[PDB]
């Protein structure tokens, strides 16, 4: 069933929006409905997306 993948949390309900970037896939660490929360609750917080690449995998949390 489940693998290594990482779904949301604060809905547990849902895996995690996810975009498309110019041949590569864009996920996102909070869906769109905790996503949007998260700017209330979160408020500056969870927030990080991972980018697949057609070769190698990326991630970009802590930006600062
Ligand atoms: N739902 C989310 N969950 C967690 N973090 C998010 C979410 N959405 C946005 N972010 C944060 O904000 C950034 C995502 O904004 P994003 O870059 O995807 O807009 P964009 O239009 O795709 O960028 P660009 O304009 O260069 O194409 C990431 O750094 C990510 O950490
Ligand atoms: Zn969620």
């Amino acid at each position: 069933g489940s693998f290594r993948v990482k779904p949301c949390v604060v809905c547990k309900v849902a895996p995690r929006d996810w975009r498309v970037k110019n041949r590569h896939l864009r996920i996102y660490n909070m869906c769109k409905t905790c996503f949007n929360n998260s700017i209330k609750s979160g408020d500056d917080t969870y927030h990080g997306h991972v980018d697949w690449l057609m070769y190698t995998d990326a991630k970009e949390f802590s930006s600062t």
